[PDB]
């Protein structure tokens, strides 16, 4: 390529595919996406780069060239999706989730504060470094950019056909990761929209209007949907603590109303004795 030269293949992002790039300028190693195919998109995704976070992946640049669209990202070696399956055996220890769920908050804060969403929050857009650090990949682009992808993150407004999103969408997604740490399995793997829904209406009894007012006149709301029992979280995430699962209670209230800001969660008795250990990442 003009400005860079192409190390390898990352993997494949919702909005495209992503290389381990150099910069000819500079030598330094970046991750290259270059956007599958719009003005909107381009003064939007721009604002991005002023979006500045310990645990935001820093967009370095956005370049139009040749009628072609590449967002240039800070690389980081490996995500939380690799380093749950490497740790599979052992499980990731207590205190490295408690550390990467509270730099995750305290990422989505910043996010929030600045009115902006990720709304694809997933395992394979959470960075990790050598020195401890989890940092989130992608925030405003679903916004900035608009419309086989994975389901498991998705909030229940967003499968009952919501149009709009808020803040919720990405604590809810956290909390799914959380619940992913903890156990070493996803918590909602659902291969299709309704395998999803009926996933999560297993697990947290399906809606209804106490105790999420509104739910009954959502989009896709069928008042045909089957009638679950909501399960104990001391069922769906051991051996989590008290203090875990009821930050997770919270992250996945149905009513996204209800659920947790990630401000609120920082401020939770779970992150009392929060540390930031090292992670044993092999590259």
């Amino acid at each position: 390529m003009e400005n860079f030269q192409k190390v390898e293949k990352i993997g494949e992002g919702t909005y495209g595919v992503v290389y381990k790039a150099r910069n000819k300028l500079t030598g330094e190693v970046v991750a290259l996406k270059k956007i599958r195919l719009p003005s909107t998109a381009i003064r939007e995704i721009s604002l991005l780069k002023e979006l500045n976070h310990p645990n935001i992946v820093k967009l370095l640049d956005v370049i139009h060239t040749e009628n072609k669209l590449y967002l240039v990202f800070e690389f980081l070696h490996q995500d939380l999706k690799k380093f749950m399956d490497a740790s599979a055996l052992t499980g990731i220890p207590l205190p490295l989730i408690k550390s990467y769920l509270f730099q995750l908050l305290q990422g989505l804060a910043f996010c929030h504060s600045h009115r902006v969403l990720h709304r694809d929050l997933k395992p394979q857009n959470l960075l990790i470094n050598t020195e401890g650090a989890i940092k989130l990949a992608d925030f405003g682009l679903a916004r900035a950019f608009g419309v086989v992808v994975t389901l498991w993150y998705r909030a229940p407004e967003i499968l009952l056909g919501c149009k709009y999103y808020s803040t919720a969408v990405d604590i809810w997604s956290l909390g799914c990761i959380f619940a992913e740490m903890v156990t070493r399995r996803a918590l909602f793997p659902g291969d299709s929209e309704i395998d999803q829904l009926f996933r999560i209406f297993r697990t947290l009894g399906t809606p209804d209007e106490v105790v999420w007012p509104g739910v009954t006149s959502m989009p896709d709301y069928k008042p045909s949907f089957p009638k679950w029992a909501r399960q104990d979280f001391s069922k769906v995430v051991p051996p989590l603590d008290e203090d875990g699962r009821s930050l997770l209670s919270q992250m996945l209230h149905y009513d996204p109303n209800k659920r947790i800001s990630a401000k609120a969660a920082l401020a939770h008795p779970f992150f009392q004795d929060v540390t930031k250990p090292v992670p044993h990442l092999r590259l």
